[PDB]
């Protein structure tokens, strides 16, 4: 094989794979509407990167690897098999990097990627220079992805379209199982459960399954697991116990119990008992393959996190901003889901007990609001100042009453909270800095265009344009 070209090189899945790919040599063109950071880099390594989806972009490749939100219409895809070229899921593609490795795959509705990149740290600390492809961008490396010289590889493993199905792992994780609908046909939720227990068979005989006990689906499916597991949990019967919780600041306190060792005490650079769950995960990893206590705590205490995962971006002042004294603190979140909404919450809640909270959410998807309603105005009803965009559309046809306008009304009629209606992406930053006071802690949450939202209040300072 000599060249891959990957129609959506741009996002994040895509990106990290191409990158450990041009790093092994093999050569390496892609496609995207969007050019980007991840574009330039690869750019910058030798491929070649075309901005529009035409039939010549396909030309001598060896295969063409394509993601889920790509159109069978592509005109790259189409030119594909017209010339008997070999097309790929991007799970496909990183199956074979995970082929001849020492495969460690992370799975779960939510946790994941934080988990992964959890683990990488702890195995580069300990000098096994693995290689790793993770869903958000890994902030120790500056990456999505990185080409380690190890046999080690590890990865976030996506349930969407049963993807991780295609994985052979030596090592599989389940964080945890949640539904984000109520089922549309009887047994949708249960053909979910199957494809985790499918994914979980995909283990050798000799392999393992790391499991979250708290979760009450993982806990309902262990039974059905025929893999030697290890649990972890808060829970009682859990072989890797968390207990002992607190939180300062950004940080997490615990202590962990582990079978044939003493009890170890943990200071975890993350905040939440959420990222406790996450930590134990990447211990119960950690010490199965050997790994000292030692560089496990050092990698927990220096984790420096992932983009987009409560990501501080800094402290400003709002002299220029609003003309008040003080400054007020910005966190990035993409969760999307009620269930990391309310995660994050917490976490700033317990980190900076004295602040106000103030959140500017942008639901992600008409259907998932529809579909979680209820629990998304339970959820929001539980910051100080709440600032709504509109829903990010993601391609679909609006539903009626499953709207921010609708959300916002169902929230104010409570009588606790006044939501603030952004009519714009434009308008965010005005709006935010209207109402900004000193010592707020500034929740921007969502996972569509509220990322860029971020990036520039961060770059600007806060400071309307
Ligand atoms: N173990 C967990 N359980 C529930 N939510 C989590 C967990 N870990 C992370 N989260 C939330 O999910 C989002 C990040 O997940 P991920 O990108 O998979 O690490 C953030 O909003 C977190 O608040």
């Amino acid at each position: 094989v000599r060249h891959i070209h990957f129609v959506g090189i741009g996002g994040a899945g895509m990106g990290g794979i191409a990158e450990v790919l041009a790093n092994e040599g093999y050569q390496i063109s892609g496609s995207d509407l969007a050019p980007n950071s991840v574009t330039q880099h690869l750019t910058a390594l030798g491929a070649q990167i075309y901005f529009h989806h035409r039939p010549e972009n396909v030309l001598d490749a060896s295969v063409v690897v394509v993601s889920t939100a790509i159109s069978a219409d592509n005109p790259e895809i189409v030119a594909a098999r017209e010339a008997r070229i070999p097309v790929i899921r991007r799970a496909e593609m990183l199956a074979e990097l995970m082929r001849y490795r020492h495969g460690i795959a992370v799975a779960g509705t939510h946790g994941k990627t934080t988990t992964t990149a959890m683990l990488s740290s702890i195995y580069a600390e300990a000098g096994l220079d693995p290689t790793f492809v993770n869903g958000g961008l890994v902030k120790a490396a500056g990456t999505h992805a990185r080409l380690g010289s190890s046999r080690y590889l590890i990865a976030e493993a996506d349930e969407s379209d049963a993807s991780f199905l295609h994985l052979q792992p030596m090592v599989a994780i389940v964080t945890n199982i949640e539904a984000d609908h109520m089922d549309t046909y009887q047994g949708d939720f249960e053909n979910l459960k199957q494809t985790f227990i499918n994914f979980l068979h995909n283990l050798p005989f000799y392999g393992r399954a790391v499991m979250c006990i708290d979760d009450p689906v993982v806990r309902e499916l262990l039974p059905r697991v025929g893999r030697h597991i290890t649990t972890y949990g808060f829970s009682d019967d859990a072989d890797v116990q968390i207990a002992s919780y607190r939180q300062e600041g950004p940080q997490g306190h615990f202590t962990l119990r582990r079978q044939d060792k003493p009890l170890i005490e943990v200071t975890l650079n993350a905040p939440g008992r959420h990222n406790a769950l996450n930590a134990a995960a990447a211990v119960a990893v950690a010490t199965e393959e050997g790994i000292e206590d030692e560089d496990i705590l050092r990698a927990l205490v220096g984790f420096q996190g992932t983009g987009r995962r409560f990501d501080f971006l800094g402290n400003f002042p709002l002299a220029p901003v609003n003309g008040k004294e003080g400054s007020a603190m910005l966190v990035d979140d993409y969760g999307h889901h009620p269930t990391e909404v309310d995660a994050t919450i917490k976490a700033a809640r317990a980190g900076w007990p004295d602040k106000r909270i103030v959140m500017l959410f942008q639901p992600h998807r008409y259907t998932r609001t529809r579909d979680l309603y209820d629990d998304f105005a339970n959820v929001l009803s539980q910051v100080d100042v709440l600032l709504m965009l509109d829903v990010y559309a993601a391609g679909e046809p609006p539903i009626p009453g499953a709207d921010s306008r609708a959300l916002c009304r169902t929230i104010r009629n409570r009588g606790k909270l006044d939501p603030i209606l952004v009519p714009d992406s434009e308008s965010a930053p005005e709006m935010l800095a209207q109402i900004l006071n000193g010592e707020d802690l500034i929740l921007v949450q969502g996972a569509g265009n509220i990322g860029k939202i971020a990036r520039k209040l961060a770059e600007h300072k806060l400071q309307p344009q």
